[PDB]
């Protein structure tokens, strides 16, 4: 079964990468066949093509990523609570999700939703 | 399908009687079919009789739960961050899960599953 600590570290890895701007990074945390779904309730992006292309248009605008609070980490599974800010056209909007990552055995994220509606979208 | 407000609200209500130690206002939050799963990991408890007990062994001790964050809704589903406190026998403990809600048409819990390990306890 997968650690805590390195589902923790992969997570930490997750937000650097995105205060980086580190595109392959961030795809390196996934695994060939995972699937991300973000906002929760949109078409679920499948493969490393999918994930790949939904990070770089992320991307587009230069992100302030942070965790506001620990990591949650039990059974092959983690989540956790951020901000992600950027500023454009005017204004800097602050996004405050929550993430939830599965992991496989090989502890690669085969599975990331993000949850946050309009309410959490703070601009 | 299901408000973000109505959603939130119940997140809300969920910790409100958890503080007041109201077995009946909590699994009336659920449906009669629905599971939890705490933590995340373990046997999911399904059904009425079931996640009454689990409620009904919880509120054995009194609880100080409080929301940290605001609640995310999109869809029909909600996750929170949140504290459960309780001291026992000479000692202070202060659990720090993330919770998730799936919300069924009619608007009740279908299923919780809270996200917490080890390191999440702080005692």
């Amino acid at each position: 079964m997968n650690t805590p600590e390195h589902m923790t570290a992969v997570v930490q890895r997750y937000v650097a990468a995105l205060n980086a701007g580190d595109l392959d990074g961030i795809v390196a945390l996934f695994a060939d066949d995972a699937t991300v779904e973000e906002p929760v309730g949109s078409e679920p992006r499948s493969g490393t093509a999918a994930i790949r292309e939904f990070y770089a248009n992320s991307l587009k605008l230069p992100l302030a990523v942070e965790l506001t609070q620990e990591v949650r980490a039990v059974a092959n599974e983690a989540a956790f609570a951020f901000t992600v800010s950027f500023e454009y056209q005017g204004r800097k909007t602050v996004v405050a999700p929550i993430d939830h990552f599965r992991f496989n055995g090989a502890g690669k994220v085969v599975s990331m939703r993000a949850l946050f509606g309009e309410k959490n979208i703070h601009a």
